[PDB]
């Protein structure tokens, strides 16, 4: 979730 | 800001 929201990790790059 | 949060580039890598």
């Amino acid at each position: 979730l929201g990790n790059y």
